[PDB]
DNA sequence: CGCAATAAATGTGATCTAGATCACATTTTAGGCAAAAAAGGCTTTACACTTTATGCTTCCGGCTCGTATAATCGCACCTTATGTGAGCGGATAACAAG
């Protein structure tokens, strides 16, 4: 129900906001890889290998960083490790 | 015709069974025909099969969610110590050529 010319304008500016945020979150999911292996000692030999253990650990950190609020009393080193041990 | 010698054939005749007779009265035999007891026949009725739609209920079954919590850390102690040679690529030292 939109013009083929203007419909592109809506999406072209969405790739700008998601890009400035994506690259900005690539620095938090790289310097915090030490916390993933830290709590990865509670689910070692059980049924899944260690190589596939930090798999659900890295995906969890990338989820918490997105739903994180710097304007909140709780820090990140505690709020992020919540979704990690959940995956 | 008389003579040889191992096998087969000969007589005896009193004793004791073996096999046969007769005509008529008694006892056995055969297959015959219904009845009873049994085989399957071919009916018509008594019941029983799992199946499958369903939906309602309680109990046991199988699966997740968020929350609450402390942490993102720390010693001293017990007992051993794989086997080799053969095949291979890579790193280093000694060498002749330029």
């Amino acid at each position: 129900g939109l013009t083929i010319e203007q419909v592109k304008d809506i999406n072209r500016r969405m790739s700008i906001g998601e890009a400035k945020a994506r690259r900005a979150k690539k620095e938090m999911v790289e310097a915090n890889l030490r916390l993933v292996i830290s709590i990865a000692k509670k689910y070692t030999n059980r049924g899944l290998q260690f190589l596939d253990l930090i798999q659900e650990g890295n995906i969890g950190l990338m989820k918490a960083v997105d739903k994180f609020e710097y304007r909140r009393g709780y820090k990140f080193s505690t709020y992020a490790t919540w979704w990690i041990r959940q995956a």
